[PDB]
């Protein structure tokens, strides 16, 4: 009647900056618990020190070793598991994916775009990709052109929606608003900007 | 500040036999732990690892006596408290064949033969020979195993009997990079 796991870590949504922890506890256990990172080493005891916002609770006496993680980020985006060392063996695979909201999307117009002319709106640094959606009071679904552009880390992405206007003395005077919103993002932003011949 | 002075390499281990796995990093305060397929390591609760060198000149070098399939992975000499990991060690752990032999019995009397290497990593090569090597015939074909790290080669040997070849031996070696000078198996033909 060896050491066991009454339950392992296991895949979680975390979005940036909230709390994550990861359900880890053996029974039948006295040894030493440690977490593997992409096959990186955290800290001995309960205390995980040169690691910011990395901190094992849970209780030390019912074998659990749950990992806490505060203020998420896209760093902590990773593979986890709580093995121990003592004849312990590893713990399931952890895949951890730290939600980003887009930052500061806009219409590539100005404040007011004066003018068969285009529309565009972009959505930056956000992961999953961000979904943009055009309506200037009511969805304007035709004409919209979604195309996500991946970033430097290969992580996050940038939406960015092509729209297909053809401006006239009516669109004068009327908003054009464009909202991007993500699995991190349950209403999206928007941005209103003007049109004008 | 601390950095690695020498790390781990990819090292080619036969069976039975030592390895250690070069790891000193200099300007370092913190515990020094090592990696295998992402796990943790004087190592307790584990036969055969020790890691040796010199604690006072940041020399950590991982040792393994008597190695052995199980002990074919990925290492790297991670350390804890503020460092960095270490490179990726692949280490093969050559292993010769076992129980090779010609599937035709002591004696065998358009006839066939074919002399198998089994359980061998890499895959064992094959050579058949009378008394000088005759490649022709030959058909090497090797079987891959269960846990697809060691295969079992197969040569067969396209022989055709006569009143000559009789009483005479049909010996087949066979040899891989964990063996020098393969071990052979002497059948007579009849
Ligand atoms: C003696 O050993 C020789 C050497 O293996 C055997 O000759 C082999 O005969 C088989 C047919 O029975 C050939 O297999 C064929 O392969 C093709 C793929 O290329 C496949 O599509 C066919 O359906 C067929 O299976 C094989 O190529 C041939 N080997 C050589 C080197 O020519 C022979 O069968 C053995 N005899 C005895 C009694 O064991
Ligand atoms: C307005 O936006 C549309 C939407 O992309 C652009 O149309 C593209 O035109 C090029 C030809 O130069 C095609 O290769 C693309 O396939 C077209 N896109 C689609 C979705 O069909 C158009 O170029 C834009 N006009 C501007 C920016 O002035």
């Amino acid at each position: 009647t060896q050491t066991r796991f009454s339950q392992e870590p296991a895949d979680q949504t975390v979005v940036a900056g909230q709390r994550a922890v990861l359900p880890c506890v053996l029974l039948n256990y006295s040894g030493i618990v440690q977490w593997t990172k992409d096959g990186l080493a955290l800290g001995m005891g309960q205390g995980l020190k040169a690691w910011p916002r990395y901190r094992v609770v849970g209780s030390a006496d019912a074998g659990q070793y749950n990992l806490e993680i505060t203020d998420a980020e896209l760093s902590d985006d990773a593979s986890y598991e709580c093995q121990a060392t003592e004849a312990a063996l590893r713990s399931r695979r952890a895949k951890l994916t730290v939600l980003i909201p887009p930052e500061e999307t806009r219409i590539d117009g100005g404040p007011v775009i004066l003018l068969p002319y285009n529309l565009t709106c972009r959505a930056f640094n956000a992961k999953p990709a961000a979904t943009i959606i055009w309506f200037r009071d009511g969805t304007q679904q035709e004409g919209a052109v979604t195309s996500t552009e991946l970033l430097k880390d290969g992580k996050r992405e940038t939406t960015i929606s092509q729209l297909l206007i053809e401006p006239t003395d009516l669109d004068i005077g009327r908003v054009f608003t464009c909202r991007s919103m993500n699995e991190a993002i349950p209403n999206g932003k928007e941005t209103s900007i003007e049109l004008d011949v």
